[PDB]
This record gives C-alpha cells, sequence and structure tokens, in this order.
C-alpha cells in the first residue's frame, strides 16, 4: 500500500439461481483460471470471467437450499495469498471506466444422481442480508440458460488499502436480478467449500 504506485483491490462477486426442479445432490467442482473462475455444483455450471478488471479470484464457496444453487467467488487476505491482486493506477483507471464482471450460466442437471434429501429448510430469511444498490450501471453482463427461473448477481470491487494510503477508491458495486419487486438481499450465511 505503498504507491509504487501499485493499488491493491479485491473483489466479491455472488451469484444465486434458482432452477426449475429441485435439485441433485452432485460432488462440487470449481476451477480458478485467469481472470476467472467456474464452479459446477447442483446442476449448473456457474461461469465468471472478469474482462478489463486486472483482478483474480482466490476463492469459490458454494451453497445449495431447495431449488437455488449459491456461488461466492473471492479474493482472500491480498498481502499472503498467490497471485496477489495488484496493479498499476493507470489499469485502475481502466477498471473504473471498463471492468466488466461476464457472468454465464450453463445447466447440467444429471439424472445419474438422486434429488438432495431435505428435512426442515437449512436456510431461513434472516440468512439473507440487504446490500447497497449498485453505483456503476452495467458493470454485470449476465447469460442464462433454459432450466433457470432466476437469477440475482452482485459485485463489490472495493480497496485493500483504504484504511492506510491516506486516501481510498470508491466501492465499484453493481446488483442484478431478473426477479421483479424483491428487495435487494443476498445470503450472508458462511458457504462451503468446493
Amino acid at each position: 500500500c505503498d504507491s509504487d504506485n501499485k493499488e491493491y483491490m479485491g473483489i466479491e462477486v455472488y451469484v444465486e439461481a434458482t432452477l426449475d426442479e429441485p435439485l441433485r445432490q452432485t460432488t462440487c467442482e470449481s476451477k480458478i483460471h485467469k481472470y476467472g473462475a467456474s464452479v459446477s455444483n447442483g446442476g449448473l455450471n456457474i461461469s465468471v470471467d472478469l474482462l478489463n478488471c486486472f483482478l483474480n479470484f482466490h476463492t469459490v464457496g458454494v451453497y445449495t437450499n431447495r431449488d437455488t444453487v449459491y456461488a461466492k467467488f473471492a479474493s482472500l487476505d491480498p498481502w499472503t495469498t498467490e497471485p496477489i491482486n495488484s496493479m498499476t493506477h493507470d489499469d485502475l483507471v481502466k477498471l473504473t471506466e471498463e471492468c466488466i464482471v461476464d457472468i454465464y450460466l450453463k445447466c447440467e442437471v444429471d439424472k445419474t444422481k438422486d434429488f438432495m434429501k431435505t428435512n426442515g429448510n437449512r436456510l431461513k430469511p434472516r440468512d439473507f442480508k440487504t446490500v447497497p444498490p449498485s453505483n456503476v450501471g452495467s458493470m454485470i453482463e449476465l447469460q442464462s440458460d433454459y432450466c433457470v427461473n432466476d437469477v440475482t448477481t452482485y459485485v463489490k470491487i472495493y480497496d485493500e488499502c483504504g484504511n492506510i494510503k491516506q486516501h481510498s477508491i470508491p466501492t465499484l458495486r453493481d446488483y442484478f436480478t431478473t426477479k421483479n419487486g424483491q428487495p435487494r438481499k443476498i445470503l450472508k450465511k458462511k458457504f462451503d467449500n468446493c
């Protein structure tokens, strides 16, 4: 955080997708690649590519409940995790103006897996928390697929040196949902590892 001038940013991308049948029990598989990541879980492959963002994900968590798959792509401690999410100031300017979080859903419902067992609902309304509104329009681009009834997505890109440097980079937020008349909420429960 010692203006090289390098900037250090973090990123969280949340994807929630409700499918058209109750979920089948699957084995989770995730892959992090250069400026993106993907996860195959619950009958859906969710892929996130970061276009002109100059940022890498470090972790993918998942959740599955009823008919809904959740994924959280995130960065971790930025000074101890490889690859380091640092960038020049000119690259941060381009991130600010041009970063797109390109989300792609692919249905992969597998009839060789039985339906998830369901006792009592493992999620409850007070597991979802409101998030602030978008401050960057059209940062999220989403492609859905036929088996998906609704998708919700949220991105937060933030300064890791904000508390610290003497100045801070504005947090960039966007939110997109196919749902109508629903509050701006995301699952805040701790996700499972993939």
